[PDB]
RNA sequence: UCAGUU
């Protein structure tokens, strides 16, 4: 558990572990309590065009995300899913490769 | 379905 760019301000959160059929309205309905949401990115598969397994929630502000990204498992729709800072697939490669320990 | 075609 590194917290992807914890010192960095983020404006989109990653929703994983969604075993229940969760969509845009579900996520927004929960995360709106934290702050102003921009869009809910239900990231479909770029091959078949299906619910690939994960989604993102874009916020208009990077403070609204802070109350969220600090906690991992959030209960949305009634299911307790995993929420973390949504780092780009570009960044997630570099950040994972440069995973440092002391 | 736990990452935006890593």
């Amino acid at each position: 558990s590194q917290r992807p760019g914890a010192h960095l301000t983020v404006k989109k959160i990653f929703v994983g572990g969604i075993k229940e059929d969760t969509e845009e309205h579900h996520l927004r309905d929960y995360f709106e309590q934290y702050g102003k949401i921009e869009v809910i990115e239900i990231m479909t598969d770029r091959g078949s065009g299906k619910k690939r397994g994960f989604a993102f929630v874009t916020f208009d502000d990077h403070d609204s995300v802070d109350k969220i990204v600090i906690q991992k498992y959030h209960t949305v729709n009634g299911h307790n899913c995993e929420v973390r800072k949504a780092l780009s697939k570009q960044e997630m490669a570099s950040a994972s490769s440069s995973q440092r320990g002391r």
